[PDB]
């Protein structure tokens, strides 16, 4: 079996993406951020504190004649942004796009902090990293992906961001008219969970490629680029007047420049990003400062390959017993 799901941004600037997922029955159609950094499907739910609930749909397990309470199960997730959200576990039927998994897990939210409550776009995350990640007690819970593996076509999906544009998640096979040329695979690294891998360089605008190795994780949920300080001062030196900021938290650029590409290595193929994908815009409404989408690393700990380097490209998550990811052009 296969599914196919559109992805809309939720904003002119592409801060994250969201996806219709139909949980229960009858369905309740949420809109969730597919999330390939971690590993919890967790939802609004008729248990969040309605203080901590501004405009979101909610998840009713009352209402499905399909939930079942996962009795003792708890869960607490915290992410890499200071996001935070807990409560206790449902089993129910989850459908992304026609694929229809019975007895997923279902995290239903009693707490959120406030980074989810402030946006009324997201009704929750349906985590695609790898299971060992699940934040699930005493009991950890598998990923829809895992789950889903057994009745895929091919267990494999497939990331196809828009800029500015909707674009789609495909679940079991690869749409061969969806990139041009041929894919290319790399190894991954599952040992912290992560889609783990090892870029082999990088070029900034029509400069020379640096043969230089970068390990990071491809992360749909993370907006912005993330590399190490060398590689991110050498991008926003050839830009005039960029500047790292103090008071902004990273790099920022006259909104007036033009932004050179950036290329990154996948084995000997390249995937270049245009330089506009780069602009997030003014720092605040009406500022001549913008900020940039490509950031350092260094207080992270880990470098993310985040929606402005995978929306450039057409990515393969391959869930075979050897995991890899492809990329391709488009």
């Amino acid at each position: 079996s296969t599914g196919s799901a559109t992805t809309t941004p939720i904003d002119s600037l592409d801060d994250a993406y969201i996806t219709p997922v139909q949980i229960g029955t009858p369905a309740q159609t949420l809109n969730l951020d597919f999330d390939t950094g971690s590993s919890d499907l967790w939802v609004f739910s008729s248990e969040t504190t309605a203080s901590e609930v501004d405009g979101q749909t909610i998840y009713t397990p009352s209402k499905s004649t399909t939930a079942k309470l996962l009795s003792g199960a708890t869960w607490s997730i915290s992410y890499g942004d200071g996001s935070s959200s807990s409560g206790d576990v449902y089993t129910d039927t989850v459908s992304v796009g026609g694929l229809t998994v019975t007895g997923q897990a279902v995290e239903s939210a009693k707490k959120v902090s406030s980074s989810f409550t402030e946006d009324s776009t997201i009704d929750g995350l349906l985590g695609l990293a790898f299971s060992t990640l699940n934040t699930v007690s005493p009991t950890q819970q598998k990923t829809f992906f895992d789950n889903a593996k057994a009745s895929l076509d091919s267990p494999v999906f497939t990331a196809d961001l828009g800029y500015h544009a909707p674009g789609t998640y495909n679940f079991g096979f690869i749409d061969t008219t969806a990139y041009t040329g041929s894919i290319t695979y790399t190894a991954v690294s599952t040992k912290q969970g992560f889609w783990e891998w090892t870029s082999t360089g990088y070029a900034v605008g029509s400069g020379t490629f640096k043969s230089t190795s970068i390990d990071g994780i491809a992360d749909t949920g993370t907006t912005l680029l993330y590399l190490p300080a060398t590689v991110v001062s050498a991008y926003w030196a050839q830009v005039s007047g960029a500047k790292s900021s103090s008071s902004v938290g990273g790099y920022v650029f006259p909104c007036s420049a033009t932004l050179p590409s950036f290329t990154f290595g996948v084995g000997s193929a390249r995937i270049v990003i245009p330089g506009d994908y780069i602009d997030f815009g003014p720092i605040s409404t009406g500022s001549s400062s913008c900020f940039g989408g490509i950031q350092s690393s260094a207080g992270i700990g880990i470098n993310i390959f985040g929606d402005v380097a995978l929306k450039a490209a057409f990515v393969v998550f391959n869930g075979a017993t050897t995991p890899t990811l492809g990329f391709a052009s488009k």
